């Protein structure tokens, strides 16, 4: 008996992954973060920021959040903000999808469409919606924050004290690595802070795909984001504030076709339907586990469901323009 | 630490619903169903269903598992399915959410068209289904069963051995009535069995949906159906082996419109956002609650998500061309 959908956030189940396990001699992971009630990892960041407002007094009933984003963190947002009395605004390029505007439309999201640019233009959607946040605080008696998802660390916060603590309880103090990929990292750190405390001998890594950063910011010092993925929710070019004090012990670099292979198998052969941030996260588990040696518990994230990215992930014109492995169903 | 996705299957929260609740002095909880790795309530008979025939030796890796679908049976035999080594042969109606035919064909469903047809007609997807299954099983080796979910009572069983104690369980012994809509009956009725061996002067409520003749049936004798809905999943125009021997204490016809505004509401002011049957259960439960009395603890089932059906149920234009209301945000 809860109180409200917000109680069902979080204490997800980690669900062994089959082959990876038997490829490596290893017992590999992934915590169901789907099974949020928001379908999403984002659900804990989500709940963390509007509470931590609160908290604050920063939100009255009525008062509107602001956040720039085309992702996981806008549906996570809006589902915690309309249990709890609030409004959002997501700022959103014009230029994304009818769907991801549908989705955000459909729990209630006040979409604010901008024409798309990159990151130094301050009309970029992440940017602008700081000083949106601003001017509505002058005009919304109940308030108006911006959740910053990336540099906001109460975002790591919520993986220190929920998901680090759940998964040192759900493998009864025997996980020896963790690994996972950043957006804004708020994932990875904090679980790794949380777990560290717990086990200073636990060892972390980071997957990384092609377009990011920190693969090569980690490994060399080296200032550079090559290639590119259709992987979204993950791929990050600056050391955010959720990434500060971090240092992986191991990292990974993980090309699209990698993390498509696994993730098609996962459909096939283990009932799994999951989104391109868990072929990632999967394949970094499947080398973290081959560097540890056989004998060893590693947990990983299934970040979200593969539904939401049917038009590209799952989709073979797509899939075959950009030279990616097609899933064999689907011919 | 879980061996595969099938150990998330059910154990789901009861979420309370402060509207309904406050309205009707009564505790009312939504069972969420909507939480299940396959993301509806079919997980659970889904599961029984392939075990028994594995259980009777009828299916071995490789083989077949045969469905007649208005779609969320078909999502959960196929995850099932691919967790445990089967394929899956989807027999779907025209008609069907878009939703729930992208979802099955990502998770690797073959999936079989049919004109809709009633039920009195041959070509009917589940009598056609049942055909398909004794033409397969000439010639599938591994094996290739009927689902039968309409008439195979393992689907009531489902619900007898886990909804049941899980609600039980779950309200510490003070569960007064359960609610639900009926499509093959599993849910209503294995609950209701469950329940009343528990406590047997729990109360048992239909909420039927208009098109249906269950409630008819249960008031006056006769299965009568008049009206039409757009609601799907529910909606049943026989007893079914699932509905031998049930019989409600209470029978409710809900309106489309009447499920609407709840499920509208719902969104807006708890977070929520579910699918057509859900506002026909939560309908349910608020006349259950005031036919009992204030005081009372009343739970239903909230069965899937409202995303799986957004091209009609949340689509105005949609909606409005079959004169019900539209959600006020979209504008």
């Amino acid at each position: 008996m809860f109180n409200s959908v917000l109680d069902t956030i979080g204490n997800t189940p980690l669900i062994r992954l089959s082959k990876a396990s038997e490829l490596t001699g290893c017992d590999i992971y992934g915590k169901a973060e789907f099974l949020n009630p928001g379908q999403s990892v984002k659900d804990r960041a989500a709940l963390y920021i509007i509470r931590d407002a609160e908290k604050r007094g920063l939100l009255r009933p009525g008062g509107v959040i602001v956040e720039g984003t085309a992702g996981n963190t806008g549906i996570g947002l809006t589902m915690v903000a309309k249990a709890l009395g609030y409004r959002t605004a997501i700022v959103i390029p014009e230029t994304a999808s009818q769907e991801k505007k549908d989705a955000l439309r459909l729990l209630g999201a006040e979409l604010i469409e901008v024409p798309a640019a990159p990151y130094r233009n301050p009309n970029n959607a992440v940017r602008l919606s700081g000083r949106l946040a601003e001017q509505l605080a002058k005009t919304e008696p109940n308030g108006a924050i911006w959740a910053n998802q990336f540099d906001n660390t109460v975002n790591r916060q919520a993986h220190i004290e929920t998901t680090a603590q759940e998964i040192w309880r759900d493998t009864s103090d025997q996980i020896d690595g963790f690994v996972a990929a950043v957006g804004s990292g708020g994932t990875l750190a904090g679980t790794a802070i949380g777990l560290k405390e717990r086990n200073h001998n636990i060892k972390i890594a980071l997957a990384d795909p092609h377009g990011a950063a920190l693969h090569a910011f980690y490994t060399t010092g080296e200032l550079k984001a090559e290639g590119d993925s259709i992987t979204e929710g993950i791929g990050q070019g600056r050391i955010t504030a959720n990434l500060e004090g971090f240092t992986p012990d191991f990292s990974y670099q993980i090309p699209d076709a990698e993390a498509l292979d696994i993730l098609f198998a996962l459909v096939e052969e283990e009932g799994l339907c999951l989104g391109g941030s868990s072929g990632i996260n999967i394949a970094g588990a499947i080398r973290l586990a081959k560097d540890l040696g056989p004998g060893h518990t590693i947990v990983t994230v299934l970040c979200d469901y593969g539904n939401r990215y049917q038009s590209k992930l799952f989709n073979p014109a797509f899939l075959r323009g950009k030279s990616l492995p097609v899933p064999r169903w689907l011919e």
